């Protein structure tokens, strides 16, 4: 198995969205890569042990416990065998994913991910565990789930066998060559691979200045490129 | 009737328990405050396969989601939409970044109808003739608009009225016990001086955004009790 992921949640059936559909599914089945739960709810000491606790200075909401978390992490730990697992907190104070971060941790041979909820887990917890913070984007979610299943998702694409440039895609066609008045671009239907790689590359270029400017100030343009561009906007 | 109705539009209409079975969304379908209804473009298939993919047009890798079975899936939802002012959104990677503002914006509508896509994407033409805007969840590639799609809803669901202001990340949290492996809860948070809690907080909360996301202070403009707050902070430090 390629990767191994571990996911430390206190909704562990929430995770059958990525285990039983899509290409992470896929995955699963080809023994491609492994996807475990670990409810911190079953590492308490008893059963009025509760996973969380009351927040100290007051407060509304709850915490998560270090010692559940601590359990659930042993325990996946030893789970993963003698995999180098690297340690997520799914986080809205985490650095921001984007496609090379997705590269990094598709690197990785095993995967722990811990989604906490709404009034999230212990800092002690973090500073002695945690290896990385990650967030999905800059808006408010209720927890770390989708999260955690948007990056088991990421990852999962990036696997050998499972199925960029700076740059949004082209536009896609298929069949009826006419649909509603609106005919397929004639290079795609008659064309070499040079006149549709470079169409492609311009409606690419294209898109990406109008949609997306700030992908173009990181990113510096080829010969090619800058010709492309020029001629896209300038037969706008 | 409910504040907010959303159709969703995709082959995978099972995926969407994580959001009607769980957290604030699941309550606010049973609280009647949020309707979610799917609609898998399958049914409106010719074939005994319930094939809703068709090869790309000049080559290339992957497959396209045909036109036909997606306009079937739309005016479907837009019918069962009522009289309900409906913008259509197709969760793609070449859509406009949510944030928090998006997310205010998509709050004020009365329905939504969400297009999640999978293959390689959906026909140009189809976005061209039928979508209302485009909205991405970050710059990575993911196999679906599913998980987008849901991510989406949730923030959404959490300003809809009963469901349940700053703009800056969180202080830390701490719990019982008061020690742990050598580590103790900062003396100020076990002392119980509500006012001293609440600054300690603030102040906590605008110095791990300045050392993290300095970016979310730019585009904001401090108080002058969060201005002192935040100097005491970058100077008391190591
Ligand atoms: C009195 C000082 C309080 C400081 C005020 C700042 C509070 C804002 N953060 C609260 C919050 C924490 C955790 C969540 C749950 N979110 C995630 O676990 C999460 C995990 S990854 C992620 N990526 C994008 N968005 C997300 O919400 C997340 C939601 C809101
Ligand atoms: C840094 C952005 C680069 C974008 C260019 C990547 C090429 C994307 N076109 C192919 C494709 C279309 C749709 C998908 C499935 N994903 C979504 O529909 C999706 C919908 S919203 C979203 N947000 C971030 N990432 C996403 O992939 C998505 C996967 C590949």
């Amino acid at each position: 198995s390629m990767l191994w992921v571990g996911v430390v949640s206190i909704f562990p059936e929430m995770f059958r969205a990525i285990s039983d559909y899509g290409i992470t599914s896929r995955a699963v089945k080809q023994g491609l890569l492994t996807l475990t739960c670990w409810n911190p709810r079953v590492y308490t000491e008893d059963r009025h042990q509760t996973v969380d606790d009351r927040p100290f200075g007051g407060g509304p909401g709850m915490v998560m416990k270090i010692k559940p978390l601590e359990g659930a992490l042993a325990d996946a730990r030893q789970a993963a065998g003698g995999r180098k697992a690297k340690v997520i907190y799914l986080s809205p104070q985490g650095r921001q994913l984007t496609q090379a971060g997705v590269r990094e941790l598709a690197e990785e041979e095993a995967l722990i991910l811990i989604a906490g909820r709404y009034e999230g887990i212990d800092e002690r917890f973090i500073e002695e565990h945690v290896d990385e913070e990650w967030s999905i984007g800059d808006y408010v979610l209720s927890g770390g789930e989708l999260p955690a299943m948007v990056l088991v998702d990421a990852v999962t694409r990036l696997l050998p066998g499972a199925l960029t440039d700076g740059l949004l895609d082209c536009p896609h066609y298929t069949r009826p060559e006419v649909y509603a008045d609106k005919r397929v671009p004639e290079v795609l239907l008659s064309g070499n691979h040079e006149h549709i790689r470079r169409w492609r590359l311009q409606q690419a270029l294209g898109r990406t200045w109008e949609r997306r400017a700030d992908l173009l100030d990181s990113r510096s343009l080829s010969g090619e490129e800058q010709k492309l561009l020029a001629e896209y906007i300038r037969q706008r």
